[PDB]
């Protein structure tokens, strides 16, 4: 019992498997979704999530992990219908997934009150269920570091040194973002083993990933830029000696709603690295250890 | 038959009464009323609409306009139980509050994208019920006529186009917003007369106020900036002849989740008008014969 899971009873984290660390099983703005219902066909969500959950377990995938939170549409009793039809090992998380400003109902609310619905969600439970979130999801993108994303930044590491759950991220690879969250969460005390800065597979400027690992931090080589470059460049890392710093995901939304699949790593990425030498012990580093010491 | 009211038949724009041009049964953030509903209570939500609807209606008002949608969360089956509650005549609209940029749906969508779901809402019914809409609401603030800000306003001037229902506003008083507002939908081919620019009674800068009301459109002193200087600012618009182009509501919001009353008009505003010498036949302008124009 360590990490709760959707539909089930918590896991130890040494349990979790081989794991999909960044995978979407729905993403949606909640507010286009409530207000024009006629844009979405849940009935579809569902069967598509369901047959990209089947296929990742047919490759031997054990965990996904989904950091679907406030802003791309969290949906607590979705995510348990699809553990329900696939025995899936689900970890749900909390957060708020913003680029420049909160919603309103943020004005005039703290940095504490923040963190404490992210508590909430780890403490008590996702939207009324007894489900609990087993990580904090947060973003920045080509705005910047702006004040309502620092905010979300500083309650995350709260929430973390409150429940000792890990941090997620969204940066965007050709900013500093990334490495602004990382700086940001350390000073307020989190563990940087206890975060992964996603979306840096986005770019090729390797010296800049590397920065950001060197500094502790897992690098998510997700959103499987070319795969090709993507897969030079996690190759790169690999022959360079930053397998226990790489995430691989896809960040594969089997269904968004914004104007391919959570198999591609095994369709092209795992075989391409295996086609140029690297070996079991790395994808299982990658996709077994890396996530054990990120939830441990 | 010509406004679509919730719950009822549709009335014609004659029969409209004494109207409320802006007011609230509620209002929140979809994203985070989804994400964390321990933070809401839709009894008292309920309770505090039909009890402030019912008050409105002690003091003669015939029909509220609601101009809550995407971004305050617009309900149309909770608009539907406080109808069936007081026998309110109710106009719901269709739009999209923005200050800034537009979820992430919209990325890649067009402008006419944006206007197909305000005329969907008028044309065919609000959130998969035959209710329809009988205006649109659109927004700009302190951050100015942003991109996405514009492409909501081209919008809003589409579906009027098509079918001729008014579009209310929301703009920052101390910048140049409601004035932008008015011009970029006029160019567009709006009819002034079938705009109304909201929260202008937010400043005392009359020759800002009575510039938009010459040019065409009504001027909402709303939000009922002290209220005796909102009143000094009403009385001397209509000391200098502009009731037929000022709109009073209250703006007020029968429950907000932001971090006092609908019938403050009649408790304070009215009555101040009328020890300051301002006669039957205003009030009736204002809330009567203005809100007549505007639908018809
Ligand atoms: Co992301
Ligand atoms: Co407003
Ligand atoms: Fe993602
Ligand atoms: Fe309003």
């Amino acid at each position: 019992m360590r990490i709760p899971l959707v539909g089930k009873d918590s896991i130890e984290s040494k349990d979790i498997g081989f794991t999909l660390i960044h995978e979407h099983l729905r993403a949606f703005s909640e507010a286009v979704r409530q207000q024009w219902p006629h844009l979405y066909n849940e009935d579809e969500e569902f069967r598509n999530a369901v047959n990209e959950v089947k296929r990742a377990m047919q490759f031997g995938v054990k965990t996904i992990v989904d950091p679907t939170v406030m802003g791309c549409g969290r949906d607590i009793r979705f995510m348990e219908k699809v553990v329900k039809a696939t025995g899936i090992n689900l970890v749900a998380g909390t957060g708020i997934f913003i680029f420049i400003d909160l919603p309103f109902y943020f004005l005039n609310r703290s940095i504490d009150e923040i963190a404490d619905l992210f508590i909430h969600d780890i403490k008590e439970g996702i939207q009324g269920t007894l489900n609990k979130a087993g990580f904090v999801k947060i973003a920045a993108d080509e705005p910047g570091i702006t004040k309502d994303v620092e905010k979300v930044i500083r309650a995350a590491a709260i929430a973390n040194k409150e429940t000792k759950v890990p941090i997620i991220t969204h940066s965007n690879a050709h900013n500093n973002t990334g490495l602004e969250q990382q700086r940001i969460l350390t000073e307020e005390g989190v563990d940087p083993g206890k975060i992964l800065i996603g979306h840096l597979g986005d770019t090729d400027n390797i010296d800049y990933i590397k920065k950001i690992a060197d500094k502790g931090s897992f690098i998510g080589l997700d959103r499987y830029l070319p795969v090709d470059k993507r897969n030079e460049t996690t190759l790169r890392l690999i022959k360079d000696g930053y397998s226990d710093k790489i995430m691989i995901s896809h960040d594969y939304c089997c269904t968004i709603d914004w104007g391919l699949s959570i198999t591609l790593i095994f369709e092209d990425t795992i075989p391409f690295l295996k086609r140029n030498g690297v070996n079991e012990e790395v994808i299982a580093t990658i996709f077994k250890e890396n996530p054990k010491k990120f939830f441990s």
